[PDB]
């Protein structure tokens, strides 16, 4: 199809317009004192909002070449959250700032390459600086605050965490399920945690949490690239008729079968969803078969000669449950026997002994560590179903903050922390004035967080700025109660991962789109 | 009236595109491969000239915002010429430069006070460069070769010159006619010349030299202001009948007697020019008395009871010639006799003697100076008189030159000067970064000049200019033939009173601009 | 004055397009087969002709840059006429075909400058092996045939020339006027022509031949600037119940006077015309005197103390006729006594063998050339009015031909002689390939007006002008019957000064616009 | 040598090559401007000159050492700034095969809009 083809500037400004609307929209959420955004619906009542993550999600416009510009910054931003559990606003408007003023520069006639490479000397530096910054989560005692702190002062819930992450350590994998009475429970089950997503974003059923979540699903296990649905049928069929979902882990499914599986669970019929086999090469065969006796299925090789028409019922693994996401494939309390996983694990115990380097020893350990390490459940308990749903969804939430928080620790929030570390930096050159003012922009955007939250709670964003930039540490504005005096402690605080996070990915998006000269859209 | 009003940015690209509209029509005639601008005269041919001057003084647009753009650095730059009697288009190109780059800093965010002022120091720092660059024109050898390459190597125009400064100094009055046949003539004559211009254009008869030329003419010496033509209409009744032209000189012509004057020249009633008194205060009462020694005229004072209805022709004074600048009365040839000039030379010689200030004998010593001077008359011969009238065009022209030659001394021309001068202030700042901006815009706006040149040669300014900058003192690129040499030796040359005021006028408007924030005009 | 200004391809795209129209209305009349053009009157009959001057004189544009287009080579064609007698059209045709092929060369970025001094080069050449062609008209034979040629094989013409120059040299002032019968008649005269024409266009009286004539004047000869008509009072009172006309010779009649003079013999009272002295200076002074003895009146003299108020019609010169041009006045039959001449002339023959300078002596042989040489008046018969008339301006456009044919010889006609001497520089060369190009642009254009010519008589131009380089000297193509012969032996010639004037004045023009970047006019 | 360098060095070792007539003359000149097109681009995305880095490279002999990284002088392929001959040959045996058939078309016919 014909093309609509734009260049330098003329694209350059379409870009910024499309950011600005999507930037805009979120923006007004942030901080303590954000506002509501209306998202209508196709039917019924729209849905107000004070959720970035939500607002982005609907952010799609007319113009092709603005409605690039949004949706450039808006999969970056979302990389925030997938890896940090939080800071896609934060990235977003950071992104704005950086672009706004890359752009001015452009403009002016300096070189977009050195004002990337500013850029990024800025942020490599910065991210530096917060770790520095950083303050550590090691104890238990430390665990806890960073979980109640991120549930509204519930202690309850960074108790849960405590308790959770005692049970299985910090490398642990931890689950969030409905409770079954008011009580809450926590147990270890045989379980196991990869890193693959969901081969099609239609699979989801769970649009808050943007994952796939079945119950008592059947697992097929497949050494091969499924691409056809006839192979498929004979399975399919099966698992209908006995009516539980069904999760694929096989070497990729792709096209025709793919297709296939995505229009039916979307129209209703076979819940079903699909997932590469972690890993690849040798290892995968071998992770294949761990999942296999973790579950109590039998791995279908085309390699063996087992053909995928030929499969029954009893071949498919089980599980209590299965979660998935953009790129992690969770199983919750694998049916596979009590005693078969042990000779697994003695098998591979065995492997490492015999192993001749470190490398191949230490990816046998990844593997043990997974099959007798096992899956940490929290059932969260409550007076009535409301609640007890609604504390599942804080008990989430506070998870991811602690889990960030374990593995890079906190930093003081409300923005505080990207200011601070800006100020640290007022001294950074690069090897040309086009880098120096690279470098400029980056550490006045660092303001743009904060600066928002001050401008939403109805305050003079530039005199609060200036009392921040007065302080040292952690020192800073309670963007909440208007007060000073050592964030962390008072209990406003980002795990430092999210703030890395935000900043990175908004300056890799802003780089790439100072250093855009030609666009490339369909015909109106 | 109601008026139109525009402000910030919207103002100053309407400023830009005006100011555009006039140097891309007066650059293009710059350096020796210039091109032709024809310019419609509303009756018979068009005028095709190479002449920048000429250019702008028609240059005026629809667009009120736009053309307040034209006429302002219109304005600056015919102040050049004025001064230095050449460099009116080289100060539009670089106030074209300054301004274009200026504005785009000032879009960019920075100050745009701060920008002038880092112009401003920029060119402080290259008027002094200029001036250790500069070759002097000490004696009487090198005034005839600098007047000699001024009028297209004719050696005959610079002996003439040379003659003539030799005749009644160097800061003598060196006056140019016709010629009476095909020899040259030089007499120095009882004469004059102080520092006021015609109260009114439209006096000026001498429309290519933008001069009032008066033949044989009576001067009325009125110590008084003159706003009624009631008062005059007597000495004009006997100055008509006399068949004469009449010089007014008083303390001012305003309003209603001024108006009819000028009405009446146009007319061709009677030919009358009016100019200011010199000087102010008791000190114009003397060199009022001065010029009636000399032009044996009487003083009409209110002081002493003198009515104007009274003065007949014989308190008028009378000179062979007189010549007015936009800034100076040359009276040539004073018929005042010998003994009542050298009288009066003896008088203020016998004051100088008596004055108790050093101030009060300096201004003692510059009456006489005028008074025993005189006036240097250069008589212009040639075989015909097309070539007799071309002649003494290129004796004027070379004239102008030559003083400011004598001045400031010479420097590199075809715009080399300039471009020496910036690439020696590489290493030159300011207060801040946007100062900084101030002073590369002013560096690269000192290569215009030579660059547009280079374009106009069909060459690549690039690599000319990148050329000359490796160069040092006066090395440069002859644009004729092409050649890199010594250009002040090759004969290639500005004086530097042309090139630094070209540089502080252009400067001086293209800072006024960039620090515009609101125009104000009629309706169209 | 708000202007229109344009640039660049812009610019000239429009100033070709006049030029377009002007040489498309005047090349359709060139040769024997040339077309008729009709021209519309206000009122009654429009004019149909085939003069390509009148149809000249007829064009102009509504877009103004257009009509500057044209007014541009309008002026410069008939420049040739003016020098040569003949040449207009031929210059337009060639000024069109130099324009068309420089600036689509313009447009495929050669330099223009280059262009220019290649067309320039070409005609230098051309110009040269113009006069190597040339055949020249030496004795009364060819004198006679060259004046028969021009009049249409009317050998009667021919002779009447031919006596003429015999009367009074080759280089003798030959005037022509009405017969009074049937029979011319010749008549030697005491009179003077010198370079000054009318000083106002509006003096004519005689539209026919752009002349002022005056029956039986009264002449003041005035050594001085006119500016009033004050002091003319008593001499045009005296004049006027005189009942005789009054030609006035100053050194200038300026503003008031001017005016005065204009208005008055343009209706009404009195019939004036006034004319420049010839020369400047000392000799202004001498020629005056001259031209005082030759018409019997006195020099009113300002230097001695002599007044206009004064003057008498005895002061007064007197003729029986003077004819005056754009650049010509013709004194016909002095009434000043030959006692008074005679001892004028013996007088300056002193001088000649006073002065010592081979300068003085041409300018003193010059006077007496002019004041002994006298005038030679052709009165032209025949048997009707209607034909006395035409036979009269046969023999005026014929005189013309005759005394630029003396001046520079003869060439082939019908457009020869150019494509003759352009196939003689097919190796002319230049400095560079921009240069070459332009070289080449001018030796096509110098075939436009043959193969127009042939284009006319609707034969194929090509194919004529390949027989035509084929030839050499002045054979070629018979415009009329269509043979190949020697040009000249056929009649088919054009004074060589009409074929060189065309050339240099269409590449003069044709330069000027190829090298214009910019042009400035009013809005409409 | 890579950069464009090569096609640089190759145009001005043809300033003397002429053809038949004076059009072939003006075939050959294009293509020898044209050969500096890919530096003069490389030179314009870097944010430098494209006409006094072209001007600089044509004084140099052979593979001579303009560094496309960091601009400084040496020796282009010792440096690891290269093209594989066969691809330059290609690139310029192609572009010129399409544009001498562009500039010898006179009519092109396609469907209704």
């Amino acid at each position: 199809a014909a093309k609509d083809v734009k260049f330098g500037n003329d694209a350059r400004v379409k870009m910024l317009r499309g950011v600005n609307v999507l930037a805009d929209a979120v923006k007004v959420t942030l901080g303590p004192k954000g506002r509501n955004v209306v998202l209508d619906k196709s039917f019924g009542a729209p849905t107000i909002t004070k959720d970035g993550v939500s607002v982005a999600r609907e952010i799609e416009l007319e113009d092709k070449f603005e409605n690039m510009g949004a949706q450039m910054v808006k999969e970056v931003a979302s990389k925030a959250n997938d890896a940090a559990g939080d800071g896609t606003t934060t990235a977003t408007v950071l992104a704005q700032a950086i672009i706004t003023e890359g752009l001015k520069a452009v403009a002016a006639g300096m070189n977009p390459m050195d004002l990337k490479r500013g850029i990024d000397k800025a942020v490599t530096a910065a991210v530096e600086e917060l770790k520095a910054l950083s303050v550590p989560c090691s104890d238990s005692k430390a665990i806890a605050q960073v979980g109640t702190i991120s549930a509204n002062s519930d202690e309850t819930v960074g108790k849960l965490i405590a308790e959770a992450m005692d049970k299985v350590g910090k490398e642990g994998v931890i689950t969030v399920e409905d409770g079954t009475g008011l009580q809450d429970e926590l147990d270890v089950v045989e379980g196991m945690q990869f890193d693959r997503g969901y081969l099609s974003p239609y699979f989801i059923n769970k649009p808050e949490t943007g994952a796939v979540e079945l119950e008592s699903p059947f697992i097929l296990l497949a050494d091969k690239k499924i691409s056809n649905i006839r192979e498929m049928l004979p399975v399919l069929e099966a698992v209908a008729k006995a009516g539980k979902p069904l999760l694929i882990i096989a070497e990729d499914v792709e096209g025709e079968a793919l297709a296939t599986l995505v229009v039916n669970t979307m129209r209703g019929i076979v819940k079903v969803a699909a997932v590469k086999a972690p890993g690849f090469g040798d290892r995968r065969k071998a992770m294949l078969q761990d999942i296999a006796t973790l579950t109590g299925g039998t791995v279908i090789s085309e390699e063996i000669g087992m053909e995928l028409e030929k499969a029954t019922l009893e071949d498919l693994g089980q599980a209590k449950r299965v979660v998935i996401n953009k790129d992690t494939t969770t199983i919750i309390d694998g049916v596979g026997e009590e005693a078969a996983i042990q000779g697994r694990v003695a098998q591979i115990r065995q492997q490492i002994e015999e192993a001749t380097s470190d490398y191949d020893r230490e990816k046998l350990q990844e593997r043990v560590a997974k099959l007798a390490g096992g899956v940490a459940v929290i059932k969260v308990g409550a007076a009535t179903e409301v609640e007890m749903k609604e504390k599942k969804a804080r008990v989430e939430d506070a998870l991811h903050a602690t889990r960030a928080a374990v593995e890079e620790g906190v930093v003081a929030g409300g923005g505080v922390a990207l200011i601070r570390v800006a100020s640290k930096l007022a001294d950074l050159r690069g090897q040309n004035e086009d880098q120096n003012v690279g470098i400029k922009v980056a550490l006045r955007a660092m303001e743009a967080p904060l600066r928002q939250i001050v401008l939403n709670c109805g305050e003079e964003p530039s005199v609060v700025a200036n009392t921040v930039k007065g302080g040292d540490g952690n020192y800073g504005y309670n963007a909440a109660t208007e007060e000073y005096g050592n964030m962390i402690d008072m209990g406003i605080l980002d795990p430092t991962k999210v703030t890395r996070s935000a900043l990175q990915y908004a300056a890799s998006v802003a780089g790439l789109m100072i250093t855009t000269e030609c666009m490339v859209t369909d015909l109106p």
